[PDB]
């Protein structure tokens, strides 16, 4: 059943992959296969003298921890997220506008961007007093220690991919990986979008309509909405693969208000199973978070996000039409 | 011995109080007894119900976890921090502007941020690969773990000296303290002086004369900068006490540049013992950070802080009298 999974993944490049049959097919090791097929495609194994069993053996110990018992932040979210910044990557707006080091970045910080989440909220680990707020003062606490894990497995025995970066480019792409995990908590969603928006109406592009980004600080800005919009396109896909994560993103949201009840604190949104509007949820969180920024990325490489948007579109009327 | 030590710590509300000699008539404890003789001048234990036995384990735990090998980061320092924030609480221009719960953030800050500092800088953990800044992500690196150890420690058995606050005092008290305590990176001084600027350039004044903090920005900037006075204060001492931070500061600096010289590494700013001016550091130090800071603290304040930019004044005019 390898010349299906192979099958498969000749759609790496395609909005839309079926990450759930890859997750099968290949012994739910869907973030080990997309990874290793995305660094053949964009040849960044001899561009930066990958080994390739080094490449295999990092992100098999990467996958291995994310757990398999939380419905959503596992690893097949991170495929997800890994596959969509991929696709994302080749805008043809964003034509050579990124080096190989930050493509390099940002696809290294989606592989990482969840690993050992515990299926719980930065809030919920904050009202319990958990030892991982207590570590991390309050602040991104999940997205502080997704990075610390992701890069600690880099010293395990046959794991550092980045042996062969020079001393600088390792330094330039540890604080560029940083700066877009961190961009990934929630919380920061509407700075983040803010500084999308006027990145927007300032946009400089050349005649054919390519972008024109001159400082990293606009550069990284970009990197860090482009992991965010992957993070969030789960409704920007086929409704079938999109339906399945909402169920896996209920199922956590229900288990955490268990949590939040069984211990007696306040039920965080969305999380009550006894209160619940799954469908409900879903519109609004595309009319208030998700269709806000897509329609802004869309924007800033306009028009090329119309196929991925008319989607978001069409699956925000369906979920509608399921409220009576 | 006591009776001298009693005698000592009556100088509590002034500055220049003789820190170093109470740390050796305490046995070792200066920030102990200087926290303790702080909480009983300010009436916290009866305000926050704090037993007194809890209050004495916590500071004898958090003492402990300083480092007593390291020639400046050390409980001495911490002690003098505490004190100096203690003196600057009760300037005129702030009688009654604080809450006890500001207060008390203000001091158990003072009192933490340093803890179990190394002796080294945030850049020579991130340029070594230490595991501290593997866990923070560079960012913050000693400031963060100096909040998440003094926390900590509050677990430990019979030293919750919060016990008795309401839950939403404790809310409020941990956020505020976590503002503080980062604010004392050193990399955000330009950027906190900046903004001490504006409000002294902005400032309001109730018809009581004292300074009007209105909302929890200003309320929170004004703890952050008093806490980062207290902390680069050494030039405002009286000159002997002056000399001894001054010969402490280059005990670490000088160790700090023997390990990165074995390392191979570029040799941080002041710390090679055969290239360092002493002197012309110091006077360095307060003509492009310290001065500037106290005189916009002074202008914050005025005049309630005149003496002690007059000390400044004359220390720096001293050690640049050592260089022809
Ligand atoms: C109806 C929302 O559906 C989804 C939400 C999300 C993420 O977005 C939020 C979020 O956004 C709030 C503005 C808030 C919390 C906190 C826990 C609940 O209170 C958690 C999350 C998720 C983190 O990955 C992903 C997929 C979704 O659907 C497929
Ligand atoms: C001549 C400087 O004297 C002093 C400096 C300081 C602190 O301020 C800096 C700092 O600020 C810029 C100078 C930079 C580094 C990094 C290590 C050296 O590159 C370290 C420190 C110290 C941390 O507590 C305290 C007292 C001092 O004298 C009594
Ligand atoms: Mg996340
Ligand atoms: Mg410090
Ligand atoms: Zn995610
Ligand atoms: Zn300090």
């Amino acid at each position: 059943q390898e010349d299906v999974l192979a099958k498969e993944l000749e759609d790496v490049n395609k909005w839309g992959l079926h990450v759930f049959r890859i997750a099968e097919l290949s012994g739910n090791r869907p973030l080990t296969v997309i990874m290793h097929t995305i660094f053949q495609e964009r040849d960044l194994l001899k561009t930066f003298k990958i080994p390739v069993d080094t490449l295999i053996t990092y992100l098999m110990t990467l996958e291995d921890h994310y757990h398999a018992d939380v419905a959503y932040h596992n690893n097949i979210h991170a495929a997800d997220v890994v596959q969509s910044t991929h696709v994302l990557l080749s805008t043809p707006a964003l034509e050579a506008v990124f080096t190989d080091l930050e493509i390099l970045a940002a696809i290294f910080a989606s592989a990482i961007h969840d690993v050992d989440h515990p299926g719980v909220s930065n809030q919920f680990l904050i009202n319990t007093n958990s030892e991982l707020a207590l570590m991390y003062n309050d602040s991104s606490v999940l997205e502080n220690h997704h990075l610390a894990v992701g890069f600690k497995l880099l010293q395990e025995e046959n794991c550092d991919i980045f042996q062969n970066l020079t001393k600088k480019q390792r330094q330039s792409l540890r604080k560029m990986v940083i700066d877009i995990v961190l961009a990934t908590d929630m919380s920061k969603h509407m700075n983040l979008l803010a500084d999308l928006k006027t990145m927007v109406e300032t946009k400089k592009v050349t005649s054919s309509g390519v972008l024109l980004l001159d400082n990293y600080s606009d550069r990284i800005q970009v990197l860090q909405n482009m992991v965010h919009c992957a993070d969030l396109s789960n409704p920007t896909k086929p409704l079938q693969l999109y339906r399945q994560w909402t169920d896996r993103i209920m199922e956590e949201f229900f288990r955490q208000g268990d949590r939040e009840r069984e211990r007696g604190m306040e039920i965080s949104p969305m999380c009550d199973k006894h209160n619940a509007s799954v469908e409900k949820s879903q519109v609004g969180f595309i009319d208030y978070i998700v269709h806000p920024l897509w329609e802004t990325w869309a924007d800033l490489v306009h028009p090329d996000a119309q196929d991925i948007l008319d989607t978001l579109e069409d699956n925000r009327e369906w979920y509608q039409s399921t409220i009576p």
